[PDB]
C-alpha cells in the first residue's frame, strides 16, 4: 500500500553511500538499498542474481520503482525488465548519470585484469576497471523496452555521461520520458540531494494509485 524504491549504487558504491539519499525521502516511500555481491561477470548475470534475492522482498501486487546511479542505472533497468516479465507492478524507472544501453557488444572484455600495462599510456583502480569491462560487454536489443515511464537525471559538468548519451533512454520505454539537468559532475547528486529526491518521490507517488 506504500511503494518501495530499489536503490542501485554506482561501480565501487555501497548501500552506505546512499544513506543520505534515502534519508531525504518521507515515510510515504519505502527504500531498499541494494548491496552488490562483488573476468567472470556481466551486467545481465549480476541482474539475474539481484532479481533472485529481490523478488521475495515485495508481493506481486506491491507497487515497486527503481533508481540507478551510473552502473546502477544499467543494473536497475535489467532487474526492472525481469520484474515486468514476472508480472510485477513497476511504477517508474529513475536513471542517473548513465548512458542509454548500446546495441553492439565490444570484444575488449577479454583483456587481462592486469590492464595496468595498457592503461599506462593500483588495487583502488580495480573496481573502476572491472566496471569498464562489464559496460563494454553490455548491450540491449532495440525491441527490449519497459512499459513504465523513465526519468533521466544528469549533471551538466559530467563528461562520463552527457545529455546526448542519456537521451536514447526514451527508446527504452513504451511510455513517458523526462530528462532533468542538475548543476554538477558525475556525483552531482551529493549537492542536489533535496531537489532530486523530491522529484523521485513526487513521481513514484504520482504513478502509485
Ligand atoms: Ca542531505
Amino acid at each position: 500500500a506504500a511503494p518501495t524504491l530499489y536503490i542501485f549504487p554506482h561501480a565501487g558504491g555501497t548501500a552506505k553511500d546512499y544513506v543520505a539519499f534515502s534519508r531525504e525521502f518521507s515515510a510515504d516511500v519505502k527504500r531498499i538499498a541494494v548491496q552488490y555481491p562483488g573476468p567472470l561477470e556481466s551486467i545481465p548475470t549480476l541482474a539475474d542474481e539481484i532479481f533472485a534475492m529481490m523478488k521475495p522482498s515485495a508481493r506481486i501486487d506491491d507497487p515497486v520503482a527503481f533508481f540507478g546511479h551510473s552502473m546502477g542505472g544499467m543494473l536497475a533497468f535489467e532487474v526492472a525488465l525481469r520484474y515486468q516479465s514476472a508480472g510485477h507492478r513497476v511504477l517508474a524507472f529513475f536513471v542517473s548519470a548513465c548512458s542509454a544501453p548500446g546495441h553492439i557488444r565490444y570484444k575488449q572484455l577479454q583483456d587481462l585484469s592486469d590492464r595496468e600495462m595498457l592503461d599506462l599510456f593500483f588495487v583502488g583502480a580495480l573496481p573502476t576497471l572491472r566496471a569498464v569491462r562489464a559496460i563494454a560487454g553490455y548491450s540491449c536489443p532495440p525491441e527490449t523496452k519497459l512499459s513504465c515511464p523513465i526519468y533521466a537525471f544528469i549533471g551538466d559538468k559530467d563528461w562520463i555521461a552527457t545529455q546526448d548519451d542519456m537521451d536514447p533512454w526514451r527508446d527504452r520505454t513504451t511510455e513517458e520520458f523526462s530528462i532533468r539537468v542538475f548543476p554538477g559532475d558525475h556525483f552531482y547528486l551529493n549537492d542536489n540531494l533535496p531537489e532530486l529526491v523530491s522529484d523521485i518521490e513526487d513521481k513514484t507517488l504520482q504513478w502509485h494509485d
